[PDB]
């Protein structure tokens, strides 16, 4: 496991990671208080599957609850009230056991952190920041969903639970928890939630202070039309928006440019995500996924969230693409362990590792066939990927001797290696 910073100093940790999203949205409802036990027990399996890192749920206890019609939720970690680890995924002790087991198996532990807001109204909590001291967004005049003097980012819904993450004392509080997580809970890095809510620069700051050499990824989910008309972003591509965040936070960023193309374009348009970018300084910072806990489905109740779910007929092609191309791929717990895509994903992980494909590997797209046809220059091997294509043989688009590596869905998914 190679470990540096990118050439622009972005925290991609060698650019050779393969991450497992370690949970689905209904875990707290389906395996109440047992998730850490399940992970401790799966640790060897996950390591054997080829993951180099796992994205753990929010460790901070969440006893929240809500309902709007048929919809109900709460306790998943996104509306935490304390830094206490005895929440709905399991106890502090189980967490330590789980992180120990994962780390011992060679999988780095990445924790999901939610600095933007907290469950302010929760009666029994260890963290109580009063009003009028500038700890909250609403301590200032809050026009709308725009930075105010008490919060330099967007707000979460109403903005009444929004923290002034820039207050010396709030910054300090997060900083110390990050360090705690690294020193006692074996953190190998962090997944930053709702990065639209606070300054990118603060993420670099927190990283610099607590885990400068660790892995980090930020979730920036905000399309051009969400910015003000006078903002250069209102007219930028999804690629430029996410890239700009990454340049400032100095952390890889989730490839929402590829996600939007997966959802709105055709397979041929997949080449427009951040990871297909011809400049390696651009593609190397992409963190690709097919679905997450918000965008995809989840076992159990309401099918989970499914805000922007990829249709089952493109799941295999979607994974074939992310596992074989540039950027850093993330595999959804569910596709891997619930829905039976496991065997397929294992093959691809193996293909990616054999070819020596990395965050900055080169990718070329071939225009003359249907579907998506790409040439990936792995460090050990070259791969030809043809998805929903009429391509006949790898030699039509590349020079060299190719063997078939993957052939699934009646040829809708084909991968060859040199
Ligand atoms: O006090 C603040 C606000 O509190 C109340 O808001 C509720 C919402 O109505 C609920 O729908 C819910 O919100 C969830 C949300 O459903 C879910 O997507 C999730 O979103 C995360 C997401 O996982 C993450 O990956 C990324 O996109 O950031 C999001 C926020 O972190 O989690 C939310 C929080 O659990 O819960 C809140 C609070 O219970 C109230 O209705 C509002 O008026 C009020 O302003
Ligand atoms: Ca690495
Ligand atoms: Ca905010």
């Amino acid at each position: 496991d190679q470990a540096g910073k990118s050439p622009n100093a972005v925290r991609y940790h060698g650019g050779d990671e393969i991450i497992l999203q370690g949970f689905h949205w209904n875990v707290v409802r389906e395996a109440p208080n047992d998730w850490y036990n399940i992970l401790r027990q799966q640790a060897a399996t996950i390591a054997a599957d080829g993951f180099s890192a796992i994205w753990m749920p929010v460790p901070w206890r969440d006893f929240s609850s809500w309902s709007d019609g048929s919809k109900s939720g709460g306790g998943e970690g996104y509306f935490w009230h304390d830094f206490n680890k005895n929440g709905r995924y399991g106890s502090d002790a189980q967490l330590r056991q789980a992180a120990s087991a994962l780390g011992g198996a060679g999988v780095k532990v990445l924790y999901d952190v939610v600095p933007n807001h907290m469950n302010r109204g929760y009666p029994d909590k260890e963290i109580n920041l009063p009003a009028g001291q500038g700890f909250w967004r609403n301590d200032c005049a809050d026009p709308g969903n725009y930075p105010n003097d008490c919060d330099d980012g967007d707000r979460f819904i109403g903005g009444d639970a929004d923290l002034n993450t820039g207050h010396p004392q709030v910054y300090g509080m997060f900083r110390d928890e990050f360090t705690n997580l690294r020193s006692q809970y074996g953190a190998g890095g962090f997944r930053f939630d709702f990065v639209r809510g606070y300054a990118p620069e603060r993420v670099n700051s927190w990283m610099t202070d607590s885990a400068d050499n660790s892995f980090c990824v930020g979730e920036l989910w905000k399309g051009p039309s969400e910015y003000p008309n006078w903002d250069w972003r209102n007219t930028a591509s999804w690629q430029q928006i996410i890239k700009d965040w990454s340049d400032r936070a100095k952390c890889p960023v989730f490839d929402f440019a590829l996600k939007e193309r997966m959802q709105n374009g055709s397979i041929a348009d997949w080449k427009h995500g951040l990871n297909g970018n011809p400049d390696p300084r651009w593609r190397e910072v992409a963190v690709t996924f097919v679905d997450n806990h918000n965008t995809g489905y989840s076992p159990g109740q309401n099918g989970g969230q499914h805000h922007w779910a990829l249709q089952d007929g493109l799941i295999r092609q979607a994974y074939a693409y992310i596992l074989t191309s540039p950027g850093t791929p993330v595999v959804y717990w569910d596709h891997m362990y619930d829905w039976g895509y496991g065997d397929f994903i294992r093959q691809l992980i193996q293909v990616r590792r054999a070819a020596g494909v990395r965050a900055d590997s080169a990718i070329s797209f071939h225009s003359g066939y249907s579907g998506l046809v790409a040439t990936v220059s792995g460090s050990q091997q070259t791969l030809v990927v043809a998805l929903n294509s009429d391509l006949g043989n790898p030699g039509q688009v590349a020079s060299g001797s190719f063997s078939e590596a993957v052939n699934a869905s009646n040829g809708q998914v084909r991968v060859w290696r040199s």
